[PDB]
Order: structure tokens, then sequence, then C-alpha cells
């Protein structure tokens, strides 16, 4: 079913990565719409559209209780907008921030379960996410959160376990594999280290003096600067320079971090493992 671009009433402006508003597609225009998310292009280049166009199909292709769903895409073709449900929980990143330790360590872990079992399943299409951080996960209610932004989305070649960016553009570093940093080479396993960053981030609360990037540029020095920092910050996670472990984070979930940070990259767990082995712990606790 197709969406008319006439009947897309604008309410609130949500984010940008490309923005994301909130809207309410309204075709009887008497307010009793569904309210939805709409990503729309700011600089709608032939290449930005080319790599939106993709972002579509890889999200259409997805179906899974743990992904933003897809709805339409209104063309009302060099202007498309992707229509996806609205989350009326904000980002996991947000949700966490207001809420911090009222979040106990049960609710973490069935949100780590979730995150793993969405990492799983695009996966299995061999769809690289590229950017998983909480501020990529959204949360539709208390009980079940959604991996969003595929924006930075790769398909692996037929032939590679691997994806290599030729040139790239802005790009979340304090969450990157080492490969990622020196060869600019993406894989399951590059999501699997940015996994343990985000399990980082929940169990800090997005504490600010805490975060992945306040941290590793102490490690480095708060005196590096552009170019420098991704310098600094490849020698440091070669000497195994790492984050440390959150306060009161349990043993067995900053084990996990630690194997999801391992400079080998066959070493790091898979997610169909780390989805069994959160479970496994949510059911001790
Ligand atoms: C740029 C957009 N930013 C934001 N979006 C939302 C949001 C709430 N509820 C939502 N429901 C469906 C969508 Cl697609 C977004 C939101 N809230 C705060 C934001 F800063 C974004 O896509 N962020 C990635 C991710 F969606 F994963 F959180």
């Amino acid at each position: 079913t197709q969406f008319e671009e006439r009947h897309l009433k604008f309410l609130q402006q949500l984010g940008k990565g490309g923005s994301v508003e909130m809207c309410r597609y309204d075709p009887l225009q008497d307010n009793t719409g569904e309210v939805v998310a709409v990503k729309k292009l700011q600089h709608s280049t032939e290449e930005h559209l080319r790599d939106f166009e993709r972002e579509i199909e890889i999200l259409k292709s997805l179906q899974h209780d743990n992904i933003v769903k897809y709805k339409g895409v209104c063309y009302s073709r060099r202007n498309l907008k992707l229509i996806m449900e609205y989350l009326p929980y904000g980002s996991l990143r947000d949700y966490l921030q207001k809420h911090k330790e009222r979040i106990d360590h049960i609710k973490l872990l069935q949100y780590t379960s979730q995150i793993c079992k969405g990492m799983e399943y695009l996966g299995t299409k061999r769809y690289i996410h590229r950017d998983l951080a909480t501020r990529n996960i959204l949360v539709e209610n208390e009980n079940r959160v959604k991996i969003g932004d595929f924006g930075l989305t790769k398909v692996l070649p037929q032939d590679k376990e691997y994806y290599k960016v030729k040139e790239p553009g802005e790009s979340p570093i304090f969450w990157y594999a080492p490969e990622s940093l020196t060869e600019s080479k993406f894989s399951v396993a590059s999501d699997v280290w940015s996994f343990g960053v985000v399990l980082y981030e929940l169990f800090t609360y997005i504490e600010k003096s805490k975060s992945p990037p306040a941290e590793f540029m102490r490690m480095i020095g708060n005196d590096k600067q552009g170019q420098m920092i991704v310098f600094h910050l490849i020698e440091l996670l070669k000497n195994n320079g790492r984050l440390p472990r959150p306060d009161g984070c349990p043993d067995e979930i900053y084990m996990i971090m630690t194997e999801c940070w391992n400079n080998n990259v066959n070493q790091r767990p898979s997610f169909r493992d780390l989805a069994l082995r959160v479970d496994q712990i949510r059911d001790n606790m």
C-alpha cells in the first residue's frame, strides 16, 4: 500500500543521522491517522539517494521482533521517504540515560538478549550493521527493544566474509574493531566487537564521563586530535588497552564484553552463542 505525501502531517522532529520525523499519516484529514516515523534526506545527492534506496531495500527485507518495522515508501523517485513504525519510548540511549539504575540488571539482560537476536537474524541475511550503538536501538515498551538505523549497513560480497569500505565517511571510531580502524574491514565479527561496546554502554547507564569516547580519549590522552586519535586508538587496542569494567557490572557480563573485544577476529563469539549465554545468565538470575 502507498503513502501519499500530501497526507503526511509533520508532528515533531525525532533526530538527525538524513532526518527522522514523527508524522501522522492522516488521509481522512480528521487527525485520526496512524502516527509513524518518516526518514528523509537532507542532501539528496544521486550517491546519497542510491545509498538510501539500498537502506530501504535492506529494511524491507527484515522481519524480526527486534528489528524496527518497515511500513512503506512515499514517492509523491529523486525525493523518497521511508515510512516506519514509530516506537514511543525513544532510543535506548535516551531511555537508559533518563531512568538509569531504575532499569535493573535483569531488564538490561532482557534488552541485551533481544539486541543479540536481532543481530543474529541480520547476520543470516549476510548484512553488516556497522553502527551498532545504544543510539541505534529503539524502545517499543518496557519489555521490547528493536535495532534501528540501517543507514551504514552493507551486504557481504558472495565470496567474502568482510566488506571493505574504500572512502569512509563519518565513522563511530570508538565502537570500531581494530581491523575496521586499520583496514576499513567490516564483518559479523566487527559488529560483535561493537555489540561488546553496546554492553558496556548499558552497564555504565550512559554516564557521560564513562562513555566510550570519554574513556578512550583519557587512555590515549585528551591532547590527541583529528587523525592522531585514530593512530593512537589503533596502537592502544593493539596493546590490549580496553574500556574498564563498569562499576557494579556482574563479572560474567564483563567477561562477555572482553571476549567481544578480542583482537583475533575468529576468537570473537557468535551472536547465536551470545543470545544462548545471555539467556542462561537471565535464567540463573
Ligand atoms: C535519526 C533518528 N533519531 C532519533 N529517533 C528517535 C525515535 C524515537 N522513536 C522512533 N521510532 C522509529 C524511528 Cl525510525 C526513530 C525513532 N528518537 C530520537 C532520535 F534521536 C534515528 O533513526 N535514530 C536511530 C534509532 F531509530 F535506532 F533510534
